[PDB]
């Protein structure tokens, strides 16, 4: 199985999220292409991917706001190749706030809308993940068992 793992972390919660996400697959025989979205571009980005990964923290307070990295991708999602693949989202947040990971919320819509397949639902971790690392483990271990 291919997969790409795509992430946007701000204060690297989320990109922790992302290496045990990353492990987990590897250590189940998938090869994974794991990508800050820094980095990334959309023209075509999720092309030859088996499944692909998005993860993204929620920032904002009183509106919802992407991880300042992810923004541009998200803009050009239309342009990743989207349709009929295979994707769930992950991302990490604070419950206490009015929007509890609406950045994983936004995504996995707008991937719906695009023609993607969510396979699972998004995990929306609340606090440090280094403290869900189970949490962590068993959606990853789900997102293989429903491709
Ligand atoms: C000023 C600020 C605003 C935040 N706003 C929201 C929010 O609107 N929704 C939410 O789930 N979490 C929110 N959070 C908390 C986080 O997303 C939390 O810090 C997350 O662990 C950061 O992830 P990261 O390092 O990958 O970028 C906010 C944190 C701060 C400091």
């Amino acid at each position: 199985a291919k997969a790409l793992i795509v992430y946007g972390s701000t204060t690297g919660n989320t990109e922790y999220t992302a290496e045990t996400i990353a492990r987990e697959l590897a250590d189940a025989g998938y090869e994974v292409d794991s990508r800050d979205a820094a980095s990334v571009e959309a023209g075509g980005l999720f092309e030859g991917f088996d499944l692909v990964l998005l993860g993204c923290s929620t920032w904002g307070d009183d509106s919802i706001e992407l991880q300042d990295d992810f923004i541009p991708l998200f803009d050009s999602l239309e342009e990743t190749g989207a349709q009929g693949r295979k994707v769930a989202c992950f991302g990490c947040g604070d419950s206490s706030y009015e929007y509890f990971c609406g950045a994983v919320d936004a995504i996995e819509e707008k991937l719906k809308n695009l023609g993607a397949e969510i396979v699972q639902d998004g995990l929306r971790i609340d606090g440090d993940p280094r403290a869900a690392r189970d949490d962590i483990v068993g959606w990853a271990h789900d997102v293989r068992g429903a491709i």
